[PDB]
């Protein structure tokens, strides 16, 4: 399976506490104007990039109390409010919002997450979360009330990243079993997408405004595959580059995937040809 090169075109960070420095860039996440929403769990705070990686401000501070966060981990988006969900580490397992300016809004889950993995939000304002360490996938509403949760120790091995549609499917990437494990809401397991020798080791999974199921991994470079929610593979790449261990990889639309790691910093890679203007 040959895969096209891919080289990023902006990568920003750099070791830090300051505006646009990071400790550790655990998770990354996409708003509908294409900024770049990072949490920064060492330092406790989300920071907030335009398109083009340049810094437009940071919310959050050490703490247990309103618009305080500790160990943040992984964010999603709300994409038509523009708010932000957040996930804080095992310790504090609990979620967070916050809107587009930053104002805390709600937290809630404290006493029903035990190991957030990863996190995201359907078209309905749905936010799903998946577990490891044990396995299981909470579905909540936006003020908090849990609308359902499933086990899944039969499917999951270590997931490590989630993506939904909008058909109530969860599309989880599980590093250990090379591939993409499909559900459907009520928990039952659908099928899987990629597999070993085509998505080995996926550290993460992103979905296309046009629906595709992209699967990320650095297991020999960073490697990018591209199928159809159905498991069809499309597209292939591989970026001629060996990263520092990545922690999530998000999608912007016009192309583009935000792949973030240990190194500090957030790299932003073209997975598709842009087309001449006019064609």
């Amino acid at each position: 399976i040959k895969r096209q090169r891919m080289i990023y075109h902006c990568k920003f960070g750099e070791f830090g506490v300051m505006e646009g420095q990071f400790t550790e860039p655990s998770g990354v996440a996409v708003n509908a104007q294409n900024d770049i929403i990072v949490a920064d769990t060492n330092n406790h705070r989300i920071q907030i990039f335009d398109k083009e990686g340049r810094f437009k401000f940071q919310f959050g501070e050490c703490g247990k109390r309103d618009s305080q966060l500790l160990y943040p981990n992984r964010v999603a988006v709300v994409r038509n409010s523009g708010d932000i969900i957040v996930t804080e580490r095992s310790p504090t397992h609990q979620i967070q919002i916050y809107n587009q300016y930053g104002q805390f809004v709600r937290k809630f889950g404290a006493t029903i997450l035990q190991h957030p993995r990863g996190v995201t939000v359907d078209n309905k304002g749905r936010i799903i979360v998946v577990e490891c360490k044990v396995m299981r996938v909470i579905i909540f509403d936006q003020n908090g009330n849990v609308l359902h949760k499933f086990g899944c120790s039969k499917h999951l091995e270590f997931p490590n990243g989630v993506v939904v549609n909008d058909k109530q499917e969860i599309f989880i990437s599980d590093n250990r079993a090379h591939c993409v494990k499909v559900f459907n809401y009520e928990g039952q397991y659908l099928r899987q997408i990629g597999g070993e020798g085509i998505t080995n080791y996926p550290i993460g999974v992103g979905i296309n405004s046009n629906g595709e199921i992209l699967i990320a991994d650095n297991h020999n470079n960073f490697n990018l595959t591209i199928f159809t929610q159905d498991g069809q593979l499309i597209s292939a790449l591989e970026s001629k580059v060996k990263h520092a261990q990545c922690f999530d990889v998000a999608l912007m639309d016009d192309g583009s995937v935000v792949l973030a790691s240990k190194d500090y910093r957030l790299y932003i890679y073209r997975y598709v040809q842009l087309a001449p203007v006019g064609m």
